[PDB]
């Protein structure tokens, strides 16, 4: 599914999202957007062998498994294909779990180039929330 900008921040909010661990809904909604363009049926390849994940592209190395990816670490203990179903909870669930771990959203390469210090609160404005 490709959700709409105001949709998927409703969902997120619905979801636990808002302020969890002290990062504004448009945080999520952002890092989202240019991880996966709302889409959760996204997929990428890196080059050490694993693969991203879903619409906020959870890594296969160490938060699901994939089941081709050696070193890895299923600390999410979903298989990675859940990531990708139409209903986010399993990735807001994991994705809980990948941002208090210890560096934050920093943890998205794409939150932290291109969301990272901008006015993120842009990408809720006109929703109902």
């Amino acid at each position: 599914k490709v959700f709409g900008r105001c949709e998927l921040a409703a969902a997120m909010k619905r979801h636990g999202l808002d302020n969890y661990r002290g990062y504004s809904l448009g945080n999520w909604v952002c890092a989202a957007k240019f991880e996966s363009n709302f889409n959760t049926q996204a997929t990428n390849r890196n080059t050490d062998g694993s693969t991203d994940y879903g619409i906020l592209q959870i890594n296969s190395r160490w938060w699901c498994n994939d089941g081709r990816t050696p070193g890895s670490r299923n600390l999410c203990n979903i298989p990675c294909s859940a990531l990708l179903s139409s209903d986010i909870t399993a990735s807001v669930n994991c994705a809980k779990k990948i941002v208090s771990d210890g560096n934050g959203m920093n943890a998205w390469v794409a939150w932290r180039n291109r969301c990272k210090g901008t006015d993120v609160q842009a990408w809720i404005r006109g929703c109902r929330l």
